[PDB]
């Protein structure tokens, strides 16, 4: 039950208009800089694997992972970037939806 809310959430998120950025890892051949400054990558589909997998414990974890894939996008994007914007309403939505159950 805990991780159904999850699934639901995913769902949305996967499907956003704003997450275009964030359906797979940032590749670092591509990105100048990415590997040093972002320690922990996170994106969608590390977390969908994570959730197929059955890896995660409590929704706290995906909460962790989710709340990760956009500190890195405020790590590594300015706010006015079009990532950093994508990010922007992307993590409002999420934190949105969290608070809509928990
Ligand atoms: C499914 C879809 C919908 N519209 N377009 C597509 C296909 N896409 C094509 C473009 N793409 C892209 N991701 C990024 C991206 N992401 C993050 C979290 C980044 C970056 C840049 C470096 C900094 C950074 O932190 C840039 S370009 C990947 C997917």
């Amino acid at each position: 039950s805990d991780l159904t809310f999850c699934e639901i959430i995913l769902m949305e998120m996967e499907s956003h208009d704003a997450a275009w950025p964030f359906l797979e890892p940032v590749n670092p051949r591509l990105v100048s800089g990415y590997r040093r400054i972002i320690k922990n990558p996170m994106d969608f589909s590390t977390m969908r694997h994570r959730l197929s997998r059955g890896g995660y414990t409590s929704s706290e974890e995906f909460a962790a992972d989710a709340l990760l894939v956009f500190d890195n996008c405020q790590t590594f994007n300015e706010d006015d970037s079009e990532v950093g914007k994508a990010g922007h309403i992307m993590r409002r939505f999420f934190e949105s939806r969290w608070e809509e159950f928990y």
